[PDB]
């Protein structure tokens, strides 16, 4: 079976948790800690190995923005780190690309970041790529056929309904319609040949409503909403349905778990986590062990 695995998170404090979940039969594992606790993490797979990108370490001790990579191998259980980004990158989007991981935007402090980088498992390094034509905070990232699209979040002014899209054999970046809702910190994710965008902050509610883009109409449009009002939710596709992981709801962290049906267009909830969190990162690969 594949699993979902939600890494870090926050709830009073930035968190340390890696948990995986089967939808094969409702389970939770409890697997090694983050080496560093962080929320406003990303997380992703290549080759079997997940990654852990970016975040901040919120504890009663002081707030450290993380440039943090750092690798978990399923088969025995243990993190490494792996190489360190150019900047630390708290409320990042990640993307894979090509067995190369991209991570875009997030913040260092008060700066908010329109670089991007590249990370080569290869030869764990990272290099620098052209940076977006906006500052994006608790941007959301997918990849469609082998582009990578940076999507709503914030500038360090105001959110943001606009939404990029980065062609790798150019190194460039062009807009591309924008939402139809200002969303920072939503779930962003890719299913058959759309990308949603689910959830978020607006400067004042968080969101229940989802929206899809069609990369070949180049619009978007509202499907059904989810069943809670959630931001910093994470998210991922497993067998053809999204699962939206906890977040905020302007009241709870939630320790919901929802699934898409796309063919009947409805949200169920399909788990609970362990415990109530948000900012978590998120992705699905091997059972470990
Ligand atoms: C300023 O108020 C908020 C800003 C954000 C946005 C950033 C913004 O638009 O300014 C944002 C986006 C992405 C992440 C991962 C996070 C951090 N996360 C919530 S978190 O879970 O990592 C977290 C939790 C509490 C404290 C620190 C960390 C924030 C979302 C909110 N939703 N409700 N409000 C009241 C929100
Ligand atoms: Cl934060």
């Amino acid at each position: 079976g594949r699993l979902i695995y939600t890494a870090g998170g926050y709830f009073r404090q930035s968190l340390s948790y890696l948990e995986a979940y089967n939808p094969s039969n409702g389970s939770w594992l409890r697997l090694a800690d983050l080496q560093v606790p962080r929320s406003g993490l990303a997380g992703c797979v290549v080759g079997g190995l997940l990654y852990a990108v970016g975040g901040r370490n919120n504890s009663p001790d002081g707030n450290t923005d993380s440039s943090a990579l750092d690798c978990y191998n399923p088969m025995t259980n243990q993190w490494s780190p792996c190489a360190s980004m150019s900047v630390p990158r708290n409320r990042i989007g990640v993307g894979v690309i090509d067995g190369h991981i991209y991570a875009v935007g997030g913040s260092h402090g008060c700066i908010h970041h329109s670089s991007v980088e590249r990370y080569e498992p290869e030869r764990d390094e990272w290099h620098l790529v052209a940076p977006m034509l906006t500052r994006r905070i608790g941007v959301g990232v997918a990849v469609l056929n082998r582009l990578l699209y940076a999507v709503g979040g914030f500038d360090g002014t105001n959110r943001l309904n606009s939404a990029e899209c980065y062609y790798p054999e150019r190194n460039e970046w062009r807009m591309i319609t924008p939402m139809n809702t200002i969303r920072s910190g939503a779930g962003v994710c890719v299913l058959h040949n759309c990308i949603y965008a689910a959830g978020g902050y607006d400067g004042q509610d968080q969101l229940n409503s989802v929206e899809r883009y069609d990369v070949e109409t180049e619009t978007w449009t509202f499907v059904a909403p989810m069943r809670h009002h959630r931001s910093a939710l994470g998210i991922t596709v497993h067998q053809g349905k999204i699962y939206v992981l906890g977040g905020y709801d302007g009241h709870t962290f939630l320790d919901s778990v929802e699934c898409y049906d796309p063919d009947s267009d409805t949200w169920s909830e399909v788990t609970r986590m362990t415990s109530g969190r948000s900012g978590v990162g998120v992705a699905v690969t091997m059972e470990p062990c």
